[PDB]
């Protein structure tokens, strides 16, 4: 609001302090005459500010005027030294310029002169902001390896630009060829880049971390960008023989998982929004990996905690619907004619013919909702909050039967609200199971999509609907009678009567005996003409949401939400029956690290 | 499970075993200064073991190295006539490998040597399994005549390799070059094989069966390679006389059908899943046989067999509401006020007016069921049980009349639950006479393709709501009266009742004159927005079921119902009625067998 409005203020006070001072004008046109008129007999003082505390040899960078800088680098060999102060740009030497903009005389001769190539442009422009346009580090080596002046590269490396280096977010510049959508030469440049840490490794520049932990063979899974994930996967991938057109074939598979403990490039997939990070599992060395770790035992080990808790529902429902009644204790229908009601036991302690059965039963429910809230506590303070899906339905289906449970030994009336919801929602969360069956599979995600895509761009045009005709009724109905055409007494009963209109499920208001007033017989008629119309433009609106959606990109959904499974059920269940995949280093020595065989054919 | 796990452990235990004993390790990289190092001066033993059996020579030939083999074979000249033992990899010679991998010096150099061109490499790995990746045979000519080494398939003859051979499956390499995706070359190969069985034919070859008795043109069609079957389509091919553009032309059409006897190309089309094998029915020999085989007088002798079937079912019809009704022998409604009924007679003989008409008629009926059962059980027991369609409902509809049969006589009270059942089944089987209808074919298939495939995706995604909220209103209206709102009295009409709630055709509780629970007016709200979008999902998914469809697929079906129906009509009905297509080598006498012409244009 207040500041991105605040950026082209200095960018007019750096045009309008051009025109002032003009050796920055003569800069700015590469007038080198008026540079002699202006320092050959003037002499001293040429040490001019600006906007952005940008100097005249920084303006002569700006543009790509060499010769007026062969003047300046002649004149004043100490702007090299100066860095531009300012906040939006900020350690920014004129190098970093003379770098990004292909001038290879100049910096050539910046670097005949000397300057810092471990300068780190800091300005606030410079941060890695997705409204900042660019971001290129902090080095000029790192501006010289992101727009392909690789004989800068070649040069940087001649004065000692150290490849091992860090940026504000602790990226080496190998993370930042990740960051680039223009991926069509930096794999070509990622060769580059490695053949000058040949010498002196340490752990070979891949392992460096980022800010916040990743390694850039990781971050690239997270970013999405499939062509340098898959020049990556060359350096671990081993072949072990070929036959014919059968390519039998070894990856090192170090930290493609890591089973668990938070740092795993199959959980560093599915925690994003990126649709792009989705399509690293089409990779071979990752869709065998899920395959086989899913068909071999993750698919039955689902299914049979699938059956464990349909048992447990039907447990549920069973105690449910044995509630213990008193038939009315509370005296007659003393309000009147609208009041029938059954009473329910208070504290009549349990009787055993077929009751204690209920009570055992109901301890087995019990217990089933205690468990969850145990193991689904590090499921949400794992990740803060940030949970936007079924785990919130297991955890409000288990809350349910707490209240349940408060409502027990304390014998209040608001009992059978929380086990209505208890029920709707226990029955629902067995939807959870519908991900991985292979017949009905990509069909439950389609629900999901629109419930919080298109149900919720739809109740706010139901609603704008609904109160109209429903408060317009009630206004024609207010003199009327409740007992003949008593389709709602009140307002807040015309809200649902309506609803059970607008969707088409009540006949409506019809009571030929009498004469209905005749604006019900022109609101009702308009009033169903826009039921049927809006109905429709719904399900017009159902088809844009799946036309294009059918085009190959519901089946790769269906396959990622059998990942997602198989990460937690990977990651929550115990070392005992989940044994590791891939085969380790012990009995066959050549790496140490878990290795997974594939075989494949040309065509 | 178990098992394809197993297969990566001695492929590690070939890649450990070659570090050991290190000639395999300069046999791996071709190292033959360390072949002179531990064979100039040792000597005598080489015969080193591995994994799967393999040698020396097997592993110099693994990869192509010619040197190091050169020295093997002038250094142990018995590791050709040693094959490997192992189960994975069972008589596999080093030619097996020198063969599949181009290696034309090497090749050479081992029938120089001499080695057995009719060795049977039958390793397990080498079956024609799914799960394997390729299947070549058990003869190194099989394997040179798939991968496109033509000079080898020439050298192999020049050493005495047989065309006529036979792997585990019974299998000629003609058939093993239906079995490959790669044809763009092998037809060009098929000329090839058939040079080399010029000489002495006996059967010319392509007579050949496989293991189950199949000749390799009507592997092809079963295979569905379709290029293959149009070069096989060239030998019976017997062009008449051109005329312009008119090419009058003869079909030799000895085995595309042969009239029953189950060895017949027809019959092998329309029995399988594979979805190429359908397009074969495109070629013009085929496609002009089915019309006229169908439109002389295959749909006709269809259409008077579709009128018999529908005056079975209105015979059935009619005596079925005809009924002999007692009024209510029993006393009256003892059980209170849902206890509506009307008797039946028992054994109360039939009365002669309009009644023994309609025993008579019933005699027309119980005859027409046993007439199916005795000619449906030549159409299961045929193929085991594999039945998954319509025929499955023709034997249903045929047990349930002989139920109401064994419910004569034995005057038992559910006679009614039977021929409920036969009347929805035996009206809704006069759908199988819409295959033959032009105007309303293929809007049939679109039926049946849902029922099986798109209901049952379906059904799950109902039970797992309508338990929900049935469930969720039993506990809501198990506290109220039944009387009045008694939408349901008991769980089980809950769930009915929902289902007529959840299809949107009923209207639903709603009794104005008394109060409802406040938690129907919440969960029935929240219910009809859940059942108006699964229904319109549902509709959703309808149409990603048929946008594929239309384009030009449901038509090709409709052709098959068409052969598939004439195919059976071809082979359940005698040889009175249905004469042998075509015309024989009788009265001209060209080749004996039932000739079709046919004639074309070219533009």
């Amino acid at each position: 609001e207040s500041w991105a409005q605040s950026r082209d203020e200095q960018n007019l006070l750096q045009q309008k302090r051009i025109w002032e001072s003009p050796l920055l004008l003569a800069a700015k046109e590469n007038n080198v005459q008026a540079l002699y008129k202006l320092l050959k007999f003037e002499g001293c003082e040429v040490h001019q500010k600006g906007a952005m505390g940008e100097t005249a040899l920084h303006i002569a960078a700006l543009y790509d005027n060499n010769e007026a800088a062969q003047v300046l680098m002649e004149a004043a060999p100490e702007l090299v030294f100066e860095p531009m102060t300012s906040e939006l740009y900020e350690g920014q030497t004129a190098l970093h310029i003379a770098v990004i903009n292909q001038n290879v005389n100049l910096v050539r001769a910046l670097l005949a002169r000397g300057a810092s190539v471990s300068a780190r442009a800091t300005g606030s422009v410079f941060h890695y902001r997705p409204h900042n346009l660019i971001y290129y580090g902090e080095h000029p080596l790192s501006f010289a390896a992101c727009v392909g002046s690789e004989e800068i590269v070649r040069l940087l490396i001649e004065h000692g630009a150290d490849i091992r280096a860090q940026d504000s977010l602790g990226n080496t510049v190998l993370h930042i060829l990740i960051l680039q959508p223009n991926k069509t030469f930096a794999c070509q440049m990622y060769n580059l880049l490695l053949s000058y840490d040949g010498g002196d490794h340490l752990k070979s520049l891949e392992l460096v971390p980022n800010n916040q932990g990743l390694t850039p063979f990781k971050l690239a899974g997270v970013e999405g960008n499939i062509v340098m994930f898959q020049h990556l996967m060359q350096k671990r991938k081993h072949i072990q023989w070929t036959y014919g057109p059968l390519t039998s074939t070894l990856y090192d598979l170090t930290e493609i998982d890591s089973s668990g403990d938070d740092q795993s490039l199959l959980e560093l997939i599915v925690t994003t929004k990126k649709r792009e990070a989705r399509q690293i599992l089409d990779q071979t060395p990752v869709k065998e990996l899920v395959s086989l770790k899913w068909k071999r035992y993750g698919r039955p080990y689902f299914c049979v905690l699938g059956a464990i808790y349909v048992l447990y529902i039907i447990c549920f429902t069973m105690c449910c619907v044995y509630r213990p009644l008193k038939p009315r204790i509370t005296n007659r229908t003393n309000p009147r004619d609208n009041t029938l009601l059954q009473q329910k036991l208070l504290q009549e302690a349990y009787v055993t013919p077929k009751d204690d059965l209920r009570l055992v039963g109901e301890l087995v429910s019990i217990v089933g909702a205690v468990i969850i809230l145990l193991v689904e506590i590090p499921d949400i303070f794992r990740l803060g909050v940030t949970r936007f899906p079924f785990h919130v339905i297991i955890v409000t289906y288990a809350f349910m039967v707490l209240v349940t449970m408060v409502m027990r030994l304390t014998n209040s009336d608001g009992e059978v609200v929380p086990m209505s919801f208890a029920l709707v929602l226990g029955w629902c969360n067995v939807m959870y199971f519908a991900r991985g069956f292979q017949m009905l599979g990509p069909f439950t995600i389609m629900i999901q999509k629109m419930i919080f895509g298109d149900l919720m761009r739809f109740c706010w045009l139901m609603a704008v609907v609904i109160l109209g005709f429903a408060s317009a009724f009630y206004i024609i109905f207010q003199t009327e009678d409740p007992d003949e055409l008593g389709h709602f007494y009140d307002y807040p009963m015309a809200l649902f009567s309506t609803f059970e209109l607008f969707l088409t499920i009540i006949d409506g208001p019809a009571n030929y005996d009498v004469d209905l007033p005749f604006m019900y017989s022109i609101t009702y008629a308009a009033f169903a003409i826009i039921a049927t119309l809006l109905m429709l433009n719904l399900l017009i609106a159902m088809m844009g949401d799946t036309h294009w959606r059918v085009a190959h990109e519901r089946d790769e959904l269906w396959r990622a939400q059998v990942v997602a499974t198989t990460v937690m059920l990977e990651r929550k269940l115990p070392r005992c029956l989940w044994p590791r995949s891939g085969i380790c280093g012990r009995e066959y020595g050549l790496g140490d690290r878990w290795f997974l065989r594939v075989e494949d054919r040309q065509d």
